[PDB]
């Protein structure tokens, strides 16, 4: 079976930090880009951060300078270090890998989701 498995969420005061981690099935992530998305109630799922196999990172404008995505290619694991958290960051966070080849999120594999709540 194909599995992505996340952890690290929680409840934290504004200005704090969290670290999300995600472990991927032995073959769906190698040579491929791994990413993080988030979804607040009543909103569509939206991009947060991604890191290519070669190590290039890119971020949503709203988290640039605050979040850092990294990855251990050998362990098939991706991480999201979340600093300077804001109430607007509250959402369910999902790690993701494209099961297709078009960056079309209808084709993505998703983790189960991990709740992040930032109290003001």
């Amino acid at each position: 079976q194909v599995q992505l498995q996340e952890s690290g969420g929680g409840l934290v005061q504004a200005g704090g930090s969290l670290r999300l981690s995600c472990a991927a099935s032995p073959g769906i992530s190698r040579y491929k880009t791994m990413g993080w998305y988030r979804q607040a109630p009543g909103k569509e799922r939206s991009f947060v951060a991604a890191i290519t196999w070669g190590g290039l990172t890119y971020y949503a404008d709203s988290v640039k300078g605050r979040f850092t995505v990294s990855r251990d290619n050998a362990k098939n694991t991706v991480y999201l270090q979340m600093n300077s958290l804001k109430p607007e960051d509250t959402a369910v966070y999902y790690c993701s890998v494209d099961g297709g080849t078009r960056a079309d999120p209808y084709h993505y594999y998703w983790g189960q989701g991990t709740q992040v709540t930032v109290s003001s």
